């Protein structure tokens, strides 16, 4: 899984360890490994919602699978609980993008996904 | 919907109410409430189209639905034109791509939209 | 094609000229001219892979085809090597998704490119 973080808040407010929290939190709801995990903080980007700036977390997460309509729903509650605990945003100010990828559009260690598989 | 526009055109030249006008562009040109829009501005980009620093912006538009052929030569008709106007760029430096998502595929509010509607 | 590169190396070790031979191997390998080829450089930034700060470099590639399953393999070995030669990062800390874009979700030129053509 591939996720992308961005907020208007401060990097200050994003702590150290988040993004271990974030893929220890996605490996477990996600059944992937660790070491398949990437996550990039975007903090003090300029982002508003409804048109104020008020505070805001909009994440993308990529991944092959695991991403059924069951899934999403217990993703989506984890992310945004650690979102309310670690930054204090309001649920609302939640907002997470899903993309469940075939195979054949991931390169990783040198070739397709598709091409290392049966 | 989710905006990103990303330029190497210096954030002096986005000027500070570009994000507001493209929410009201977006919230009429798609029929969707200014509330659910969120926009994010990346300026003094490191960006090359042709392989040199000319000016360009790249910009994503993610949405449930709102985004049929015809709505997208809309989108793209107004969004050019606002960039032309606050941002001075050429219509042919104005790329954008739409990202029409399944409610399964969008959390908000603690659960997906699916899941709420 | 739309290629955002984003890594944790410091903007020091992504060469000037990264975005040139990028573009160059692309248009050669997706068969597409470099003056419809963007690439945006995010260098610096906070990402983790394998909950670790190990260097590493998420790519996106976005394109009205040339993302065939074999087309995918031949750029994935492009787009890695010229990571290995100039970023220096091992095979398995590249990591590249393609979208394969339909020409009616597309806007260039004010228009979409499916009402620009025939």
């Amino acid at each position: 899984p591939m996720v992308r973080v961005a907020t208007n808040l401060p990097d200050k407010d994003v702590p150290a360890n988040f993004e271990l929290r974030l893929t220890e939190i996605l490996a477990e709801s996600m059944n992937k490994p660790k070491s398949r995990i990437a996550v990039e903080i975007l903090a003090g980007q300029r982002i508003t919602h409804g048109a104020v700036r008020n505070p805001v977390a909009v994440i993308k997460v990529e991944s092959i699978g695991s991403l059924s309509a069951e899934d999403n729903i217990r993703h989506t509650e984890k992310i945004t609980q650690l979102c309310q605990e670690e930054l204090k945003l309001p649920k609302d100010k939640v907002i997470i993008t899903y993309f469940d990828l075939n195979p054949i559009h991931v390169g990783f260690n040198g070739t397709t996904v598709a091409a290392a598989t049966v």
